[PDB]
């Protein structure tokens, strides 16, 4: 958790926002319904640009925002929406009116597209726009482990990817002799590849995949594995779709 920056690099931006868009955090009336002190997400987003590259850029220092809770959805939704409709604000106690300005944009941007990548993930298979799916095939185009598959084959796994997330190092995410129901991709984090004979085989970090041993071959899970950081994030392939599109 790198919490604690994106809360004063949102403080830091949301008095800049005040003074530069001084009605920009207003009360709203909305199909009859009255919003305190809130902006729309469409406008939060101009009024983020007006400040002084991209929209997307803008809509994933957002969702950051959004996540760490430096800025608050009205309807509790953790997707954040570039709309008109969809109402925000900001929350702790009013900050003190006004380069800080820019060190915070820079480091909000930094996590935007991740931000944007996690939300496109969240979304179950079937329930992903074309948006979010291309989303997700351009990160399957950084990952070693599937390089050397085509594109279209990339765009099918991106339809079935599952998102696993965990947040504790030394879980044990499958044991040696389990039977093998997935395919794995690392996407953040590393591992440790445990056999009851040797001990520690071998360490994978992010790019690299495992599990298909079991899926394969037909047989159980020819090693335990252990998740060896904090916050380990796993692209998962559940076996059926990993076997009509990889066999
Ligand atoms: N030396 C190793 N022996 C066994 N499994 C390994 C080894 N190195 C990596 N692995 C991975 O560990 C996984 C454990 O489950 P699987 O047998 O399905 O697939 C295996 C491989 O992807």
């Amino acid at each position: 958790a790198s919490t604690e920056r994106v809360l004063r690099a949102g403080r830091q931006l949301h008095r800049h926002l005040l003074a530069t868009c001084p009605n920009l955090i207003r009360d709203r009336k909305y199909h009859l319904r009255l919003y305190r002190q809130c902006c729309s997400g469409r406008e939060l987003v101009d009024g983020i640009l007006a400040l002084g590259h991209s929209r997307s850029q803008v809509v994933g220092i957002c969702q950051v925002l959004l996540d760490e809770g430096a800025l608050c959805h009205v309807k509790h939704d953790w997707a954040f929406q570039d709309r008109d409709a969809q109402f925000y604000r900001f929350p702790g106690p009013e900050p003190e009116p006004v380069e800080e300005l820019a060190e915070a944009v820079a480091l909000l941007s930094q996590r935007g597209p991740d931000a944007l990548l996690t939300v496109a993930l969240r979304k179950p298979p079937g329930q992903r726009t074309d948006e979010e799916l291309d989303l997700i095939f351009e990160e399957l185009l950084h990952i070693k482990a599937v390089a050397h598959l085509s594109n279209s084959v990339k765009r099918e796994l991106a339809a079935v990817l599952l998102f696993e997330p965990h947040s504790k190092a030394g879980t044990v995410l499958f044991s040696q002799g389990d039977k093998g129901t997935s395919w794995y991709i690392i996407w953040k984090g590393s591992v440790n590849v445990v056999t009851h004979g040797k001990g520690l085989v071998t360490t994978l970090h992010e790019g690299d995949d495992f599990g298909q041993l079991a899926l394969v071959n037909d047989a159980p899970r020819a090693a335990t594995i252990i998740l060896r950081e904090d916050n380990c994030h796993f692209l998962r392939v559940d076996k059926q779709d990993f076997n009509r599109i990889i066999k």
